[PDB]
């Protein structure tokens, strides 16, 4: 059994990073495990734990928290929601690839509690078609293009969104490229030595 | 900048197989890096083509100018990459295939590191001589940046074209190309 990857998705609200999770989930030739989150709030009809989420009391994820075992988390309306490091580690050492999707604030979280994942930051297609456009929108846009630049250089990866089978096509290359590192490809030849 | 893509792996592994089937691929934008060499053109070689056939004497006076990347001679015939030709297409935004033998590729990585260097794999490793073959391919590839199991040609073309692709993704080079536009 070779190590699963943590493949972690993000880019700004709106680039579609939603649409691409589920169509990378619905190509037949990916086998990604969601990333199940813990929560403090009780289930739903038809939620089951371990299933929908991890149900856990405050208590246990504060104790959680404290102890490093938090990817990321936040607390929206006095429930806290977060990926818990226990759960992701697990898949990863049986083998599993996992892939999380998540805001950009959420990612810097995520980023320095797991330097070891994937970071793929998915684009804006207009951020290359900058130039083919000062009024104060001019400004505000070439700020925002500078900003997802800066933001980009603490990805591994960056992906145009101009077609959403496309983006699925570079993202199914990326996980795949990652597997083929010599220093994975070495692991794997030796254990069976 | 173009990328300079390397394909390595042991004699016999499929190499010229693997390189013909990526040339062949309708998706592929790579400008195959073609290699000078003294012998003379076998059957349906052409100059410029196949090869760049020039006589000992300017292959030679290349090796002493400094203008090899990598050479070697086998049985009295040199084989080679220029560099010239290969900095010349990687400046025009041209990515290089370059297909050798593993001494030629420890050349090429000494020489230029930037390169991405793809070890092809027998498909026999995961399945006396034979066990130190294994021992000795598995050393070796660990001075590749990629290893890719020729089990089925197709399946090595779509896995070498998938590393390109994700180099050429990487932020740093993606944040290069942005930042220009930026001015
Ligand atoms: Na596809």
């Amino acid at each position: 059994t070779e190590r699963g990857l943590l493949i972690v998705l993000s880019g700004p609200s709106g680039v579609g990073k939603g649409t691409v999770r589920e169509a990378v989930f619905k190509d037949p030739e990916t086998s990604f495990d969601y990333s199940i989150s813990m929560t403090t709030r009780l289930p739903r009809e038809g939620e089951q734990d371990g299933v929908d989420y991890y149900f856990r009391s405050r208590e246990v994820f504060e104790q959680a928290i404290k102890d490093g075992k938090m990817l990321e988390y936040a607390e929206y309306v006095g429930n806290y929601y977060g990926t818990p490091l226990e759960y992701v580690e697990e898949k990863l050492a049986a083998g599993v690839d996992i892939f999380l999707e998540i805001e950009v604030q959420g990612a810097m979280q995520v980023r320095k509690a797991m330097p070891e994942g994937i970071f793929i930051f998915l684009t804006p297609p207009d951020l290359s078609e900058l130039k083919n456009r000062s009024m104060e929108v001019v400004e505000e846009r070439m700020e925002t293009a500078k900003k997802e630049i800066e933001m980009m250089a603490s990805y591994d990866y960056a992906v145009v969104n101009d077609v959403v089978a496309n983006a699925v096509q570079k993202i199914k290359g990326i996980v795949e490229t990652e597997h083929l590192k010599t220093e994975r490809v070495i692991h794997r030849y030796k254990k069976m030595l």
